[PDB]
């Protein structure tokens, strides 16, 4: 009678108790830093527990800071909707423009055709396409985008009798082949998210927190440098994840395995069937001018990102040196040009052209605002802004001093083991809650800790920021896992066991690359830079 | 043939040509102010003609200001999503919380019980309530407050067969019917008009009162809370009554029995008794206010009170008590929004904790509102629209638009005092149609003060009419936040709103030009004369 009470109403218990239980933090101290600490604990517990929706929890600073002495109500609101957040929202809008006209389907099917259609070749192609797409699209959107293709080819194969999707007789148990495919798509989404600033919200969160805390940093996490740093590691552990998934499910390096015979009979007599369904499902027709325009706009946007401030030459944002331009001009420019440009050019038949029949009305633009209004996760505005505002309040109130001086006991550890334990803590934390919440909670703490110790702040922030996105064990860990578990009726035990591979691979790959090749990207990780010394002296 | 080309593809033609045709204003002048003037002209043309979606057009400043060198990109984005914008979005969310539970249905049924279920009487009652309420609260707050109530009233009238909410019909939202336009534009216009009643009615009044007081100390005439109300309320009542009459004439064909709109209203007038029996039956079959509705109503009342009791000028207000950091009205609004998620819907969970029987809740108890509902119903483009207004105002200040527009106003000194008053009112009305009211007040009020000092007339005689005129904007959704909120809630095309706003504009201009010269003399006897302190100020100048 009481157990099910805690089963059903534990979230309300957390909401009602946590502020009261954390009240002694304010009541037993004097400075505003302890009020900010009370707020930080309450918000962090709400984020990890998800007692309140993350978007709703993120609006707490707007109430708390003005009531306390932290900042005025105007500054707190302006902390929301920063420049980088506008860039991310515009990136989401452009990704929706790409999803409109089904450019993603065309690209995915074309690449799957280019790669072989053998079951292992199919799996490799699916992972590669999903990773490349998730580099520019939200992970959940990319997962729900790629799942239909593998689903359809699976019903085709099962109808042909080659293999069975679910075990013969609770929802049906998925077989190892379909588990491999779906888990591969989900893990590919998660891994490909880490390779770009706009790939996932977590990257933007920790990049923005680092840029806000350290404005004087010589090392900058702009779009091209971050992509340079992160792409090789992404490729390495994506390939290794694919290899592990093949070995665990499809019996790689096990010619005598039962699963190996499954793949073998899928190779003979099913390659033709699944190829045929690939071209049939590629009935999108010839490349329309609409898709071509969307592709050109997207490529132009990326090129503008790379040309903002290169060291090799000047480029824009240095020709226009009157003010800072900062990567929001290209994105919003592309978003607006999506609405300006038409999608037919059939109206040109009026001006001395034969063509065909004239249009009956106004030609549609590349995208409709109804589509944007209904497929943008607008709560990310509040979530990212709340992270930024909490970081700024922690800086201003005095949380930095308290936490840094409290956690100075880690100075005795060597840098390598400190990096290892930071990565392990980040992975363990993000295994149970949303990645953005974990980044918001830990990144300011890591910055202040690395200031207290004599450690370059990036050396701990960047590997941990990447590690916050490596969630593979539970459906609650990240939206793609929940989507896949819903699609394929994946039992939590199977996913938890299969996540051992990607977790270890990502941990080792990060721990090796951030020490070897991260030095190649930024040559100053090992030392303590001058600006870090100035910041430490100030705080 | 080629005529059909213009008929079908004129929007894209405007999009492609207007930047090119307006480029000369940039080219022939060598100033960042003229660059900003080009940007403003292009955005205004796109707004009036609706070549692009309004929300998309509001995105242009992010691209334009950094490129044009007016202001940095990080600053430009932060001018979006200001404190006031958070207040607006929170107000919309609280309105959605009211709409989630059928509280708006209850309010509409009670109001219809009170009034008598006649479209004219109901419209007049809602207009009066909105006016009196916006006398004390921010205009956008009252508009968002009243929108669900108006929706419920229209739904009830539709159910009784009195009218249709929307025209019968691919992606564009349904076109509102005449009566829907009448009611929604009515509450928007009523908010705008009632905001001019009191000092705390809207931020524009506080702004220009502060400007006058700071510029002119040692002044015999003051605009404190009682005197300003005594001066403004009669003229405001005249605005509201005449605007109501015009809205009735234009939409339901008042004084026009031949019009088809009159016939349907006359048909709806029939059978009032059976209508009221049906209405109070529909009120009765609704159960008593559930704890969901009671809690959301208590939260809404608390939010309204906190709005009113912050720096009212009559007494202390909680803002001055918590003066360590500047707290504004987004605090109570976001607090209410958060509490709408924290508080439960029912309380059966503790009911079975008391061993008082009853069915134990089988699952988590829902909160007062679900984020899925908010993500779907909030018009999120309002963020870009209202932020675009704010950022465009700030860019006008920084670039040099403010100084340039003021320099043009100096030339009006040659006109005679009555003609000068009319011209100033017209200029204020025209300017406020493209910018936030506070911005236009900041643009024109100091110039008016200096010009009045130079021409030796009482500064209030010009400041009050123009200070009030800065708030009457009824032609475009960008002109004032209430219009944008109404257009978002009920999809009102800019053509209909622009053609409907002719009435209120002319009405307000005429009644101001009359009531200043007549009634202000009753309020301020020294209004026509040039007081001694004004003489010493001019001598100092
Ligand atoms: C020097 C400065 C000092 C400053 C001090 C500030 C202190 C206050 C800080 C904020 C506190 C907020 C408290 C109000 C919100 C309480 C929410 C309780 C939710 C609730 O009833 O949950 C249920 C269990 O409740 C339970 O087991 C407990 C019973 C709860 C009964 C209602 C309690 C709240 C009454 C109103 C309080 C108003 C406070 C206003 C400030 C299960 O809910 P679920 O999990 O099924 O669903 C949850 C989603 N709906
Ligand atoms: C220091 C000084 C700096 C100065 C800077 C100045 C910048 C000026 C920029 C001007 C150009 C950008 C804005 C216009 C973009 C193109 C708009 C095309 C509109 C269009 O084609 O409309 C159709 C008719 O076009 C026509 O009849 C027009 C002729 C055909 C136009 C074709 C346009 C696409 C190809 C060229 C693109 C060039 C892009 C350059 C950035 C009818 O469309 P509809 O109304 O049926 O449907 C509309 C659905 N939205
Ligand atoms: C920024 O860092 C440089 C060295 O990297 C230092 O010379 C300069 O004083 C710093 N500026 C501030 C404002 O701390
Ligand atoms: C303003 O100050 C001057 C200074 O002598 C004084 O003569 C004048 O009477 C004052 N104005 C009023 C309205 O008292």
């Amino acid at each position: 009678k009481c157990s099910n009470f805690f089963a059903n109403h534990w979230k309300g218990l957390v909401v009602f108790l946590v502020p009261l239980l954390c009240l002694p933090v304010m009541l037993l101290n004097e400075g505003a830093e302890f009020r900010c600490m009370y707020l930080l604990l309450v918000m962090a517990i709400f984020w990890v527990t998800e007692a309140l929706p993350l978007y709703v929890t993120s609006m707490i600073p707007i109430v708390a800071f003005p009531i306390m002495g932290i900042m005025s109500s105007d500054q707190t609101c302006r902390l929301y909707f920063k420049d980088t957040l506008v860039m991310f929202m515009g990136g989401i809008m452009v990704a929706l423009a790409v999803e409109y006209c089904n450019l993603h389907k065309r690209l995915a099917l074309r690449v799957i055709q280019i790669v072989g259609c053998s079951p292992r070749r199919l799996h490799f192609g699916l992972i590669m396409v999903t990773m490349f797409l998730s580099m520019w699209i939200s992970n959940a959107a990319c997962t729900a985008m790629m799942c239909p293709i593998i689903q359809a080819v699976l019903e085709e194969l099962q109808a042909q009798g080659v293999c069975k999707i679910n075990h013969e007789p609770e929802p049906p148990y998925p077989t190892k082949i379909t588990l491999c495919y779906y888990l591969g798509i989900a893990y590919a989404s998660s891994l490909g998210g880490c390779g770009t600033i706009i790939g996932t919200a977590t990257n933007l969160t920790f990049k923005g927190i680092y840029e806000a805390r350290f404005k004087n940093s010589t090392e900058q996490m702009d779009f091209p440098t971050f992509m340079f740093y992160s792409v090789p590691s992404m490729l390495v552990y994506t390939l290794l994840t694919f290899v592990f998934l093949q070995w665990h499910f499809m019996g790689l390096w096990r010619p005598k395995s039962k699963e190996a015979q499954e793949v073998q009979r899928g190779r003979e007599g099913a390659d033709v069937a699944k190829k045929v369904i690939d071209q049939r499902y590629k009935d999108l027709g010839p490349m329309s001018i609409h898709e071509i325009q969307v592709m050109i706009l997207f490529i132009f946007m990326v090129v503008m990102y790379f040309t903002r401030k290169p060291g090799i030459f000047l480029g824009w944002a240095d020709l226009l040196n009157s003010k800072d331009i900062r990567n929001s001009m290209p994105t919003i420019f592309v978003v607006v040009m999506c609405f300006m440009l038409p999608a037919n050019y059939a109206f040109l038949r009026y001006c001395t052209r034969r063509g065909g029949p004239v249009p009956t009305g106004p030609t549609p633009s590349l995208i409709t605002w109804k589509f944007i209004q209904t497929k943008v996760p607008w709560g990310l505005v509040f979530l990212l802004g709340g992270g930024f505002a909490l970081a700024e309040g922690s800086k201003q109130s005095g949380m930095a001093k308290l936490i840094g001086n409290a956690l100075i006991g880690l100075k005795v550890l060597p840098n390598s083991v400190l990096l290892l334990v930071v990565i392990l803590v980040a992975v363990f934390l993000t295994a149970f809650s949303s990645n953005v919440a974990i980044a918001n909670i830990i990144i300011p703490v890591l910055a202040e800790m690395s200031l207290a110790i004599e450690i370059h702040p990036l050396y701990l922030i960047l590997p941990a920021g990447l590690a916050c996105s490596m969630a593979f064990h539970l459906p609650v860990s990240t939206p793609p896992n929940a989507l896949v578990a819903g699609y394929a009726n994946i039992r939590t035990k199977d996913m938890a066991i299969a996540g051992i591979g990607p977790t270890i691979i990502t941990i080792i790959t990060l721990f090796v690359f951030c020490q070897t090749w991260g030095l190649v990207v930024y040559p100053n990780l090992n030392s303590f830079p001058e600006w870090a010394q100035i910041y430490a002296a100030a705080a």
